[PDB]
């Protein structure tokens, strides 16, 4: 690789390394409950053994219909450890959207919990259902499994809707690269306390989760109640001394910097209209303006707002992150000089395999990269231009 990362390693192997190195550090917190790395790894290994007995193997698509909880994290790690891919089903979605996704994914096994079991019955799922908080796993072996795995294996499938819902197929490789990117560029260490803002069916939530779990850091799962009340959100971050959070700009605009002291890095996805937000926070923490679709593992470019500088008027999306490439091209995929507007196309290790059972759309969006023969590049449909200082400005849709 151009920039070193843990090549040849799967997501669960990177987690197992952290669990070995920091067994007693806190791994996940949800309300009054918490698990250390060792307790989390042990529980995930027991469930992984049960999943293996049910047929979970390479590229098996395991549906997950669970609350934003510690059990959902155990389920994710267990699916990965068994060698399968997890497909989170957003339990807030209307019944018909869940039914469409279940049918499209063709999943033969759904992992759920007691409080979500009636929803699984109501969506009429006829495959195998494992109710995790009804499964007797406490007697199973707790050691790591060591199932065969390659970084090109499917790790997860994220569904999103814009026509019909489509599943983006993400492999282990991009998340392994993001582990090194977060450690290098965000300074992530085991001392960090990371808030999980997004619900676990969103690709950005999977990314936030592994930003903590692949570095020995703690992940604080923020409840719906904490998020719904701005004062409660500020108090939760302050009480628990959270150091990293990724938020949407529309949520960040309601927060008071004085009420949050502990944050060392804040990541958000905005453009020029977020200049007042950047100017307000850039001097209080490391402000990161990030850009990256699900199709490239939720990361593509970053711009850290220079702190010791006068107010900015424009907010770029920055430069490509390690082992990724950005191209600004015209309709014929020809490169454009500075100042010329074109389509943002992304290459490199974060690229999705494609869209689940959508071969024509996959071929249309993940095209041959003419600049790096033998590789693909993703056509974002986003308009952008290079600035002469070498940063990219986001301009909307093509
Ligand atoms: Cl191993």
């Amino acid at each position: 690789a151009l920039v070193p990362y843990a090549q040849g390693k799967s997501i669960h192997q990177l987690f197992e390394e952290q669990a070995e190195a920091f067994p007693d550090r806190v791994a996940i917190v949800f309300e009054n409950r918490r698990l250390s790395y060792q307790e989390l790894n042990r529980k995930a290994n027991q469930l992984a053994r049960a999943l293996l007995e049910k047929g979970v193997q390479t590229d098996s698509i395991v549906g997950v219909m669970m609350e934003k909880s510690i059990e959902n994290v155990i389920a994710i790690l267990a699916v990965l450890k068994a060698g399968g891919a997890y497909v989170p089903i957003d339990i807030e979605y209307p019944r018909d959207r869940i039914q469409y996704i279940l049918q499209d994914s063709q999943t033969k096994i759904v992992l759920t919990q007691k409080s979500v079991s009636q929803l699984v019955h109501d969506v009429g799922y006829s495959g195998e259902v494992v109710v995790l908080d009804e499964e007797q796993l406490d007697a199973r072996e707790t050691a790591n499994l060591h199932q065969p795995s390659k970084p090109t294996d499917l790790a997860y499938v994220i569904y999103t809707s814009g026509g019909k819902p489509k599943g983006t197929m993400l492999e282990h490789k991009g998340i392994a690269n993001l582990q090194s990117f977060f450690q290098n560029s965000f300074g992530v260490t085991e001392q960090d306390r990371i808030g999980l803002f997004a619900s676990m069916s969103f690709a950005a939530s999977v990314s936030e989760m592994f930003m903590a779990l692949l570095s020995g850091a703690s992940l604080y799962i923020l409840s719906k109640q904490t998020i719904h009340d701005f004062a409660a959100f500020e108090h939760y971050l302050s009480e628990n001394e959270l150091t990293i959070i990724t938020l949407p700009p529309t949520y960040l605009t309601h927060l008071t910097p004085e009420r949050i002291t502990s944050l060392r890095i804040m990541i958000t996805a905005g453009s020029a209209s977020s200049a007042p937000l950047v100017n307000k926070w850039k001097d209080k923490l490391r402000y990161i303006n990030a850009y990256g679709p699900t199709e490239t593992s939720c990361s593509a470019t970053i711009w850290e707002a220079p702190s010791n500088q006068l107010s900015v008027q424009s907010v770029p999306i920055g430069k490509p992150i390690q082992n990724t490439h950005i191209y600004i091209v015209n309709e014929d995929l020809q490169l454009l000089p500075t100042g010329s507007e074109g389509e943002l196309c992304i290459g490199g290790v974060g690229l999705a395999r494609g869209y689940w059972n959508r071969p024509d759309l996959t071929a249309e969006k993940f095209v041959d990269n003419p600049f790096v023969p033998g590789e693909k590049m993703y056509r974002t449909g986003d308009l952008a231009k290079w600035l002469t200082d070498g940063t990219i400005e986001f301009l909307g849709r093509i």
